[PDB]
């Protein structure tokens, strides 16, 4: 008997985060000593997948890691979060992707990303995932893997009528035009928006303007997250920007909040399709805001059993 | 056991996992950059020294503390692969294995963040359980990448048993307890360490000669200051006139870890060739350290006895 399908498929990155906490950031040629080191699980794709899974989504992570200790440990992390690893591949040709992060006591950081194995996730690897993709409700992609691969995944999703949620992160100024036209929901932050559009974006009104450019490039729904100001949304049917504020909380660590938001949104798009988009975004704001109230990235992302029941009910 | 060969060189000191990312530029505050390769290597001054000695044929034992974690288990396998005893390599769940996060551009310039972690939990009770191995050694080597009190106690234990002490005050500490000098049979440091320890400007063999005498007068029996490509300068209580021992000119590939190669070669000679003159030991140690600078990769650059000329192992 054919079992429950994954409703949320994430094609994207897994990165081992190698974090050192220090009291100052080093300069060229310097050695410095920090006071704490830890390994965390990151990568935009996996962050998003994990948030959606913890909310109860059945998910499948399509990604490539290394045939190495960090890749075996990432696979176990996915499984622990009840994520299908059927299309989590391993390769000996490159190490699992890494992010080396140095963070001083003011939260300023230096980051060196080596994408590694993530970049060897190829179009044949996606084709083997075709039946899972075609049965999904939502496909989520970012800009951490090879762009040809992500383009293919969005293409495959469209061909089966699967909703596409694209997060253009990290952003680049000459993004292939297809990424706008293949996105049903296009979601980025202020700094990404500024890179994509060339406009200065430092307010919800500014984000409104930038969103309109992204819409005219061929997006259907455009969401710009705004940190503690919440998010702003527009769409082809309602092109007037709608600012969706979020209640004032005292942040502990905002790292990974955007991924929390996107994963929440993927969950809602997949399991609650009749909610209004404004409702989905209020809920996604809420969930991301819970994540900013805890340290870490993925270890901050809330589970369904710790969130209020009202986040899982149909509209009042 | 008593009639068989025991560890002649016991190193009480540090082990660090090197987390290396290759990039084309070094990042600055706030920046995220991408590199093109990530790999894991083995470092820490104590383990580096031990590895060089072992490779030259010494029977060695590494007294150190790593984490009860993957990097600790791997560090232990690295020690064993290099025929080093890990009887007193401890593992703790209370901190992670020491790490060095190293970012290296294409010119070989680097930023390095060290988190000493587990190395700082090596304590006097750990040394007490190692007391019999320490007491039976010919040479005990320590540095300053563990708690200084612990290196001091190791030095003390060695002196109580008549074991030769080789102290590398690296990285240096400006208010180093005076007892360290009185417990050091051979005190070996580099120019920049000598400057921190003495307050003198040290940028030449002649400057080093002066700083060395300051160190000798603090109570060291022998003082050696390494000088990079200029070789080393040595003095002793018996012969307080500086002797500059040059090294033949080679084309360096990577000098990282050269001082540890020199120290480990010296420990080897002190333990297995005690009838050589010191000048001879230092000529040979310069040579071996100069071999290491001609290859990439720190411990992976440290030569083995079978690849070195026969003249390095001939007797008095
Ligand atoms: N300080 C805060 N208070 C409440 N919610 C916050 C918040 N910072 C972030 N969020 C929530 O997380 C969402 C994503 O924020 P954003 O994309 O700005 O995240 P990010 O990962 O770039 C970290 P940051 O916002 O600190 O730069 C926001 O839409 C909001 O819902
Ligand atoms: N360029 C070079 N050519 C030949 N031998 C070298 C060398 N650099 C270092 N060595 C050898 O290594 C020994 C230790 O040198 P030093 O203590 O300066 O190493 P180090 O680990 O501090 C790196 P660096 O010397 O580049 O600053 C020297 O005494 C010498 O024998
Ligand atoms: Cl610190
Ligand atoms: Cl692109
Ligand atoms: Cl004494
Ligand atoms: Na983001
Ligand atoms: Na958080
Ligand atoms: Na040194
Ligand atoms: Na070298």
């Amino acid at each position: 008997w054919q079992e429950e399908v994954a409703a949320v498929v994430v094609v994207g990155s897994c990165m081992t985060d190698l974090v050192s906490l220090t009291s100052r950031l080093p300069k060229t040629g310097e050695t410095i000593h920090g006071h704490k080191f830890f390994i965390g699980f990151g990568g935009k794709g996996a962050n998003q997948c994990v948030q959606a899974a913890r909310l109860g989504a059945m998910t499948s992570m399509v990604c490539k890691v290394g045939k190495d200790s960090f890749g075996n440990d990432y696979i176990e992390n996915l499984k622990q979060n009840d994520i299908s690893t059927e299309f989590t591949y391993q390769t000996k040709d490159a190490a699992t992707g890494t992010a080396s992060i140095i963070v001083n006591n003011e939260g300023q950081n230096i980051i060196v990303i080596v994408a590694g194995a993530n970049l060897l996730l190829n179009t044949e690897d996606l084709r083997a995932a075709a039946n899972v993709i075609s049965r999904a409700k939502v496909m989520v992609c970012q800009l951490e893997i090879t762009p040809a691969t992500s383009l293919e995944a969005l293409t495959m999703a469209r061909r089966s009528g699967v909703k596409t949620l694209f997060n253009p992160a990290p952003a680049i100024a000459d993004l292939d035009p297809q990424f706008y036209t293949l996105s049903d929901v296009f979601c980025c932050n202020e700094s990404e928006a500024e890179i994509l559009t060339g406009l200065t974006v430092g307010s919800a009104a500014d984000a409104g303007e930038a969103a309109l450019v992204l819409l005219k490039r061929g997006c259907q729904v455009v969401i710009i997250t705004l940190g503690a100001e919440g998010c702003v949304v527009l769409s082809q049917t309602e092109p007037e920007p709608k600012h969706i504020p979020t209640e004032k909380v005292k942040a502990v660590d905002t790292t990974g909040a955007g991924d929390s938001f996107v994963g929440a949104l993927a969950f809602y798009l997949a399991y609650y399709p009749n909610l209004s988009l404004e409702d989905m975004l209020n809920r996604s704001n809420f969930i991301a805001a819970v994540s900013v109230q805890a340290a870490g990235t993925q270890s901050s992302y809330p589970y369904k059993k710790d969130l209020p029941l009202t986040l899982f009910l149909e509209h009042h």
